[PDB]
C-alpha cells in the first residue's frame, strides 16, 4: 500500500509536466510518509511554490528547501530534522528519489531525484521511492541544470498532491 505523489513543475513561468513518483511505505514508512504530507501540504507547510534550487546533468535534480529557497533550509513534519530511517533500497538508477542531508540523521524535506545510478550516496542518503511516469520532465528539468548545480531558469513545483 505505496502512495503515488505528483510534482507538476514549471521553467519560468511554463509548464514542463507532471512527475508521479511511488513512495516505498512498505519500506520507509516515516520518510515515506513526511515526503507524502509535504506534498499534499496538509501540516500547513510544503513542497508547492518551492524550486529545484540545485540540478546537476548526469547526477540529480535537488528540490524540497521550502524556507530558504538555497540548500541550506526545509524541515520535516515532525520537526527540524529526523533520523535515517534505514539503507535498504539503494541507489540503482536514474529515477531514484533519495533524502537530502548534512550528514547523519538531519533528514528534513529537501529531496533529489537521480539521473545516474548513484550508488556511492548507498548508506548516506535514505532512499525512499522512484519516479513512476514523467521521467521525461525530469530529464527537462536536469537540462535546466549546470555541472556547478545552478539553474538556467527558475525551477518552480506549482502543484504537487496525492494520486492514491
Ligand atoms: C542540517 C540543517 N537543517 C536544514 C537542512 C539542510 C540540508 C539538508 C537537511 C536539512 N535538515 C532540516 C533541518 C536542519 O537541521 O540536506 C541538504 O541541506
Amino acid at each position: 500500500g505505496n502512495p503515488l505523489v505528483y510534482l507538476d513543475v514549471d521553467a519560468n513561468g511554463k509548464p514542463l509536466g507532471r512527475v508521479v513518483l511511488e513512495l516505498k511505505a512498505d519500506v520507509v514508512p516515516k520518510t515515506a510518509e513526511n515526503f507524502r504530507a509535504l506534498c499534499t501540504g496538509e501540516k500547513g507547510f510544503g513542497y508547492k511554490g518551492s524550486t529545484f534550487h540545485r540540478v546537476i546533468p548526469s547526477f540529480m535534480c535537488q528540490a524540497g528547501d521550502f524556507t530558504n529557497h538555497n540548500g541550506t533550509g526545509g524541515k520535516s513534519i515532525y520537526g527540524s530534522r529526523f533520523p535515517d530511517e534505514n539503507f535498504t533500497l539503494k541507489h540503482v538508477g536514474p529515477g531514484v528519489l533519495s533524502m537530502a542531508n548534512a550528514g547523519p540523521n538531519t533528514n528534513g524535506s529537501q529531496f533529489f531525484i537521480c539521473t545516474i545510478k548513484t550508488d556511492w550516496l548507498d548508506g548516506k542518503h535514505v532512499v525512499f521511492g522512484h519516479v513512476i511516469e514523467g521521467m521525461d520532465v525530469v530529464k527537462k528539468i536536469e537540462s535546466f541544470g549546470s555541472k556547478s548545480g545552478r539553474t538556467s531558469k527558475k525551477i518552480v513545483i506549482t502543484d504537487c498532491g496525492q494520486l492514491s
